[PDB]
């Protein structure tokens, strides 16, 4: 299948060069896999969602995404025009308030409610979950990444925003889930993204165009928008049955573009998420 005049980011995933405009993907879709987006909520009576997206959790007075940063990641993963599994179910966990904020007891308990809720759901291809979320170090938020990623869901995390090693911030520094760097449309590293030895793959993240709280669309940049890609494209490889959740995030790096990104620090892998589709 071919999503012609595809924002730039599905493109980039589905060629080995920069600068097309065609998304290309088999057809399956992600259909019969889940991801999790832990956030904001998710505005799931947007059109773009066709029905697909549900709250199932929230830590706050509403389920409701008062912020539209969750909405946005969302519609990466799994919107008809702006998704990379374009047939995936969407659940949201809401953790972070209608400010984009949040303590570090309700991000460990959101995850440790995926974790058990998981087995509710029927999601015979996979489950995966998405974090564009971090702060300061903690090996509590680390330990509950781990903790979700050991119960059989692939995770992926943000590296963060600091221009900085990602050693220092939390969930990116545990090394068992999949920690995403981010890129611009001409294969540079976004100049906020953060990098070191313990990122493992880079998405798109600069200029991403997706879904938006009322009914709307708006482009924004950060690791936030490159983690919804990798989790999409992990829904999307275990539905065509390609890899499981323990080893998705291998399998992408081992499938992944190489050296063709620019201004990467000495230490940091060279790798960018992709798709291997071939009609
Ligand atoms: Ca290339
Ligand atoms: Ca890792």
């Amino acid at each position: 299948a071919a999503q012609t005049n595809a924002p730039w980011g599905l493109a980039r995933i589905s060629s080995t060069s920069p600068g097309t405009s065609t998304y290309y993907y088999d057809e399956s879709a992600g259909q019969g896999s889940c991801v999790y987006v832990i956030d904001t909520g998710i505005e799931a009576s947007h059109p773009e969602f066709e029905g697909r997206a549900q709250m199932v959790k929230t830590y706050y007075y509403s389920s409701r995404d008062g912020n539209g940063h969750g909405t946005h990641c969302a519609g990466t993963v799994g919107s008809r025009t702006y998704g990379v599994a374009k047939k995936t179910q969407l659940f949201g966990v809401k953790v972070l308030d209608d400010n984009g904020s949040g303590q570090y007891s309700t991000i460990i308990a959101g995850m440790d409610f995926v974790a058990s809720d998981k087995n509710n759901r029927n999601c015979p291809k996979g489950v995966v979950a998405s974090l564009s979320l971090g702060g300061g170090y903690s090996s509590s938020v680390n330990s509950a990444a781990a903790r979700l990623q050991s119960s059989g869901v692939m995770v992926a995390v943000a590296a963060g925003n600091n221009n900085a090693d990602a050693r220092n911030y939390s969930p990116a520094s545990e090394p068992s889930v999949c920690t995403v760097g981010a890129s611009d449309r001409y294969d540079r590293r976004s100049s906020f993204s953060n990098y070191g030895s313990v990122l493992d793959i880079f998405g798109p993240g600069t200029d991403i165009l997706s879904t938006w709280i009322g009914g709307s669309t708006r482009s924004i940049s950060g690791t936030s928008m490159a983690t919804p890609h990798v989790a999409g494209l992990a829904a999307y490889l275990m539905t065509l049955g390609k890899t499981t959740a323990a080893s998705a995030c291998r399998y992408i790096a081992d499938t992944a573009n190489k050296g063709d990104l620019s201004n990467i620090p000495f230490g940091t892998v060279n790798l960018l998420a992709y798709n291997n589709y071939q009609a």
